[PDB]
């Protein structure tokens, strides 16, 4: 009746917990597979039958030539990016992608300067505090920005007289020269590009609204949201300011596809065995040690996008907890279990202590979190091989409790646990 | 279980629908009322017993000594504006509602230059294209780029390290002069006053995500949500550019107050019987005429926040079904009838067409909405004075006709339709 309800798969930390396996494994069977929020910021690794990919704007289930891949209104696309990307994909032996991706033509264009303003604004805050976001560079924040001031542009506006797109582009270019004078923009040139772009992307593009709303009413289809970055750097929850400048929660998928909260069925939330965090940030569970070595090597823990080596800690349930509260997770996908075979302890986050104090709730003072005890429990490791793990009966004992464990302090069921970077490498619990 | 479900109230125009009216009527017992996205750019007119208040951050439950109302994460608030507003209302009897009113620690603080930039910001596109926004000037613009480029401050901020918030106070007033050296800071002199706020605003902060959460989750309660704006000024959804920069949809709602899909219930559409929009901007059923000056006029069609003249149209149905098929309306109030009961004919847009073909759905391309030619349906009027109607059976045939018209043509119901300003003009339909 009112329609098909949409599968979303959501980061509850701070990104890279593999949302691009999970979502792979979805999309085996979907309809539509989509994106909502953020750019190319975002790093999406998929392994199936040894070629490995790493999507960034395009959707995880793009290599489903089955399935029909959306971008929605609420991402923020680079153009050049965007080939560049399936270009790079095309030679892994993507085929043919041009006509199974719809670009929604409310989306927000990412401009060269952006990019541009995005590295200086980082280099300006780090000569004059220190201390900088630990922004990806992509130009993510500054096109977020004029899209709320309104200043920014869309797609439907490149797609349409192109003289009045270029009398734009040209106040926003100076606007931003404006507040960055050390700022070089080939005006021209970079509408040379532009323009090349429009007819490239035109046969893709789409009304969002009109196309989402269609699929969600016509005969039942299975539309599955992939998520970009996660609850911790989302704009409004997460440890802001060291936030991305979207809304990486539930709600963005929303505001970010143009459908109502009813037509919202599962949301999976992708839960990474221990913590990571690329960038600058308060991280309670961060390891600065052996163990966060061992934990960034075992696990390959380096940015996809942009090379960064990513922080480790233990597992931090306060984290988790706060995310099911705004998120509304209705099953867990715990990843990367595999990287724990080896310890004989494993630690967990399970509160936060302050001048010897247990805090309420999580802190929305960013500068707070820096200065929390946090208060461990430890694990008996498994201290065995789970990378040929299948199925629950599988999994050691150890293992299996470490599962538990986080079920039930989360009070939320575990669906999948990843036992490795394939497809393949999951089990099914239910 | 999963605890429960908001009701929620939606402009699905461009804003001044009744949502006041339709919220006030909703909150009589309602546990608590919320708002989550915009500011005091909002006019929300509430009449009951000869009273009548206009309330633009404070939620209209504020009224119900017996509910709590509650302003959330997606909320932008200058604070001066926000006590300016309070006392106003005490004069009109408000009394301790500073005992009865939540503010999340997260929502972004709106500064006194910026309400000047977006003065400033309107003078310069009006001076430079002939053309502006059309802004009531509150800041809400500037605020929320500013907020999306991660540099805007929060009420977590005020209510910690003052000298810490005064060197970021600093640094943002400074960015703003950078791009608008005209601008005039007195940085000293308006940090006095927020140090002051803090103290009058610290007992009534409490931590957003936590308090929704455990409202929704402990002893069932009714939880209200007060939208602010319209669908067709949704930052995402609206006629871009020249809409409000927030979204104004349901999905405001969840990045708004950091509730999941699953705990909104019923979400209310407030549809005027004709079509207003305050501001710059395409409007397909626009009346500059004589039947234009009676809907304004009957209507007493002036800004709640501005004073400004509102422009008035025909019903428009285009915009209608859109905003449906973004908010997933479950009900409509259909308000300003009564202004309909002296017309002998009533025109509704039923469609849009383009030389001389139908478009298929409603323009992300809102320059082609201002050319796009109207085709109209005409209905019999009732010429019967409705304003004392209070049951289905009250209102004559035609009016009938009309309510059921819009229904049919949206496939929505309409669950209330109002006759007057004062709580006691509606008439429950079911
Ligand atoms: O390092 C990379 O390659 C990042 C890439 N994608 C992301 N993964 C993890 N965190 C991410 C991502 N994108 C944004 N962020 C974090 O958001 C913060 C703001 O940066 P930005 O989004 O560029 O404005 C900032 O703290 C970012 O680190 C990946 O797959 O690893
Ligand atoms: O005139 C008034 O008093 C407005 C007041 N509240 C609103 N009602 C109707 N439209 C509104 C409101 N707030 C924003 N807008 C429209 O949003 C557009 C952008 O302006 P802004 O939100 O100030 O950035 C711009 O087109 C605005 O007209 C009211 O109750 O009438
Ligand atoms: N060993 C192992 N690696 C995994 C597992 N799940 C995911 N990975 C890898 O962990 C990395 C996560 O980074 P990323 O792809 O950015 O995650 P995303 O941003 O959430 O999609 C990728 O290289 C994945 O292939 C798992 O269960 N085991
Ligand atoms: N005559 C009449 N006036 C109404 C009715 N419903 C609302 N109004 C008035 O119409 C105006 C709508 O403006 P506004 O309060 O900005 O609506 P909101 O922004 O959606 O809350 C208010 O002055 C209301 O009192 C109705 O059914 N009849
Ligand atoms: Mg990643
Ligand atoms: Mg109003």
């Amino acid at each position: 009746a009112t329609g098909s309800r949409v599968t979303v798969v959501l980061g509850a930390q701070w990104g890279d917990e593999g949302k691009g396996k999970v979502v792979d494994l979805l999309a085996t069977d979907a309809d539509i597979v989509s994106r909502c929020q953020g750019g190319n910021n975002a790093g999406h690794t998929v392994v199936v039958d040894g070629k490995e990919y790493d999507f960034h704007l395009l959707p995880s289930g793009i290599i489903n030539t089955k399935a029909v891949s959306f971008i929605g209104n609420g991402v923020v696309i680079h153009l050049p990016g965007l080939f560049e990307e399936a270009e790079k994909n095309e030679k892994k032996g993507l085929k043919d992608w041009e006509k199974r991706l719809i670009i929604s033509d409310r989306a927000h264009l990412v401009f060269d300067f952006h990019q541009a303003v995005d590295g200086l604004q980082e280099v300006q805050r780090q000569a004059q505090e220190g201390k900088n976001i630990g922004t990806t560079k992509k130009g993510i924040g500054p096109t977020y920005s004029s899209k709320a001031a309104r200043t920014g542009l869309r797609i439907c506006d490149l797609l349409s007289d192109f003289d009045e797109f270029s009398a734009r582009f040209k106040n926003l270019a100076h606007q931003h020269q404006s507040m960055f004078p050390t700022l070089e923009i080939d005006v021209e040139g970079q509408l040379k590009r532009l323009k090349g772009f429009a007819e490239r992307i035109r046969p893709m593009v789409r009304d969002g609204v009109y196309f989402m709303y269609e699929a969600l009413h016509g005969p039942p289809k299975k539309v599955l949201v992939e998520g970009a970055n996660a609850a911790l750097l989302d704009i409004d929850f997460g440890t802001y300011p060291f936030v991305t400048s979207s809304n990486c929660t539930v709600g963005g998928v929303c505001t970010g596809l143009g459908i109502p909260p009813q037509n919202i069925g599962d949301v999976y939330g992708v839960v990474k065995a221990y913590t990571t965090r690329v960038g600058i940030g308060a991280f309670p569970t961060e390891q600065i040690n052996e163990i966060g070595d061992l934990l960034q090597n075992r696990g390959h823990e380096w940015g996809v996008t942009t090379g960064r080596k990513r922080r480790c800690g233990w597992l931090d349930l306060m984290i988790l907890r706060y995310a099911h509260m705004v998120n509304g997770f209705t099953a867990l996908a715990l990843t990367k279990l595999d990287i724990l075979d080896v310890l004989s302890e494993i630690k967990v986050g399970i509160s936060y202590k302050l001048n010897g104090k247990r805090i309420p709730y999580f802190p929305a003072n960013q500068e707070i979190l820096q200065k929390v005890e946090v208060e461990y429990e430890t694990l008996p490791g498994w201290k065995a091989d789970t990378t040929g793990a299948r199925k629950w009966e599988d999994l050691p004992p150890q293992a299996q409790s470490y599962v538990r464990f986080v079920e039930n302090h989360m009070g939320v069921a575990v669906k999948w646990v990843g036992v490795g970077k394939s497809r393949e490498s999951m089990i099914q619990l239910f």
